[PDB]
C-alpha cells in the first residue's frame, strides 16, 4: 500500500504503534496474567485452562460464577474483580501513553 | 438538522468521519478479515460461516472453544487469538489516527 500516500501515512502508523507501545502493555500484561493465573490454578480449573478463561474474560466472554473445587468464592470472585479493574486501569494507561 | 446549528455541526462531522478515516479502516479490516476467513474455513465450518462467526466475536458474541474438523485446536486457538490482538491494535491505530 505504499504508493498511495493517503493509505501509506496509514500504513506507517501502524508500525510506529507496534513497535513503541503496544509491546510494553504486552510487556506488562503477561506479567499480571501469569500472576493471576498461577493463583487461579493453585485454587483449583487446570492452568490452560484458567488461562484461557481469563483471556476469554478479557475479550468479553467466559461464564465465572462458580468453578469446581473452590475452598471459599468469595476470594476467587474479588480476586477476578481486581484482575477485570487492574487489567482496565492498565489499558486506560497505555491508551494515555500513546496519546501522549 | 442543518438550520440547526448546534446540530448542524455535530451533523457535517459525520461526514467527516466517514469520508476521510473509517474507510481506510473498513480497506484495512477487509483484507484482514479474508486473510484470516480463508485460513479458518482452510482448517475446516465452512466459509461464510467462519467469517460470520469472526464478526461475532469482533462485535462481541461467539464461542470459540471446539471446533468441528481441527488438526490442531492449539493453532486454530493461537490464530484467533492473533486475529483479535490485531484488529485491537489497527482500531487503536485508526482511533488515533482520526485524533491527529
Amino acid at each position: 500500500t505504499r504508493g498511495f500516500q493517503s493509505m501509506g501515512m496509514y500504513s506507517v502508523m501502524i508500525q510506529k504503534v507496534i513497535l513503541h507501545d503496544v509491546l510494553k502493555f504486552l510487556f506488562v500484561y503477561i506479567v499480571f496474567l501469569l500472576g493471576f493465573g498461577v493463583a487461579l490454578a493453585s485454587l483449583i480449573g487446570s492452568f490452560s485452562d484458567a488461562v484461557l478463561e481469563l483471556f476469554k474474560l478479557t475479550i468479553g466472554l467466559g461464564d465465572l460464577n462458580i468453578q469446581q473445587n473452590s475452598k471459599y468464592p468469595i476470594l476467587f470472585l474479588f480476586l477476578l474483580i481486581t484482575y477485570v479493574i487492574l487489567t482496565f486501569v492498565l489499558l486506560l494507561n497505555m491508551l494515555i501513553a500513546l496519546m501522549g
